[PDB]
């Protein structure tokens, strides 16, 4: 955090890239199991002028996602606060892929197509309901509630 | 948190809305992932006269109830809390939805039921754990012993 | 939760009970999302002198149970550091119907069942996986198993 | 946990078995969902040489792990580390008797059947999964994978 | 973790090898429960010199991930971060077993298969859908909406 950015700004001014890999390395690390930490230091990704941290942090954050729904709202929110038409597409196809096999995901993106009301998200989440229903009659009773 | 909170107000009585936007996203954000947060980014939303700052965390939170149901508890007492027809009404619908695909909500509906004790609530609960256990048997037994 | 307890100790010498809402309602919230809080402000109550408040967290712990199961061995040993027979009756019952559908918690009452040892929650224990048996398959070879 | 430490001590020290009491009971409490300081209170109890408490808190710690599999890693690994023959007999049985219910725990045990590589584990394991690969189609896509 | 870091790097230098050893478990076995340490205790572990002490964390680390999809995007993000070929080629087992009775891991793979485009690690995961797609309809979908 706070701290250890300190310590990489003041060794990246010192020099020695080799101690400057590593302290930028376990940031990375301090950023996947404490999440609120991404927020930081993808945004110092950013203001040291270097693509491929912020790049490699989108990466690792993008596939966290998949693993920890909290993360998933997170990078949901954060492709819209950034404004960026790599993370706005893939998070809403990791999003409306990751929906098939985790169900509580098939509300979440049922109340963004009414809270954003996109009309090609509509119209994939219908044809997802419509192949869900006829092998799952769970998702058939879902779709019977939600109309 | 202490510090965000500190640092929007003193940018907001020296202005400089420049500064002011950063660091309300950036607190949006933190709040997103850490729900300790929440109660506090809320209350100071309503205090700075923003409803739009309100609304969409409220939105955040009630989005982050579907993928996590220990905001669903949350969210669920601040609706009496505040007391807001929104609230009552989403929340409300959100859960009496989400049961359908997530059994542990499907036994806090229940409990909800006897706890408000309303009629309406009871009444369509019935019909989500009717059909249900027409087509599943394991929720037929838990209708069973609830009765 | 120092500078809430603080405050609502500073708040009860001078009355303003619109001032006494509003910190304990945030402490009340604060302790639905941070669950090492819920020993501290059920206590914290009870010294107060307020059975309503003390009612309102027995509640909300209570019902937090059934969607976080961490929280269901808190309420279990608390109802028995307490001897309340509000909470060792109806704690007793939610995980005896939310064994039901969930069945991670089928062998923690399995574990109650010897470590307790009482008559009512083996019998209990006994119709539980005899109804489940025959409409799950899998739990067929647990029933083999825990012989 | 260090105010709770000196408080049990000042406690001790006087003699006032009523707060002594209390105050442990609270510790317990907080241990129970902040199990982070588990090993902590554990060794406090081998400390005081109240063998009561340590029998306590081994059952909650191990009753805990039929909840929360982190848990459950912690009291597999606390089992060699004390060398108990009460701790190592029975998490390495609530293992075998929670994999057949949870399938992230059917490659827990598939690793350590190698990893400490005892001969009773795995044979006993084989049981297990050709009785559950008959009834859950997954299980046997699982053991065919792992062969 | 720094506190106990001290203490037992201070122990390294004034012998008492059971201070050592207490030190040390009490390192382990509180990074086993709170996983952002495992990146702390690891690297210590190697700077003082103790191949053992690391091989330890690693095997505790890796035996973690198993039962929590975090620490399994950590370990694999740090086995390219080393370069170890026991990381590389066991957690990229791990994986590819445990995306068997996981659904949500198998929407983490799928999106490696392209993020770092490894032919044969293609090929294990079109095997696995197509092991599990005959037996389980929602792999079904999940593998028509994948392309």
């Amino acid at each position: 955090v706070e701290e250890l950015k300190r310590k990489l700004r003041q060794a990246k001014e010192d020099g020695d890239e080799e101690l400057l890999e590593r302290v930028k390395n376990e940031m990375l690390l301090l950023a996947v199991v404490d999440p609120r930490v991404l927020v930081e230091v993808l945004n110092t990704a950013k203001e040291l002028g270097d693509e491929e941290m912020y790049k490699k942090v989108k990466g690792i954050m993008l596939r966290l996602a998949v693993v920890d729904p909290r993360v998933l709202v997170l990078v949901l929110e954060l492709a819209e606060a950034l404004g960026d038409e790599e993370m706005k597409e893939k998070v809403k196809n990791i999003m409306l892929l990751l929906a098939v096999v985790d169900p509580r995901v098939l509300v979440l993106v049922l109340e963004l197509a009414e809270e954003l009301g996109d009309e090609e998200m509509k119209k994939e989440v219908e044809e997802i309901l419509d192949k869900l229903a006829e092998v799952d009659p769970r998702v058939a009773v879902l779709k019977e509630v939600a109309k």
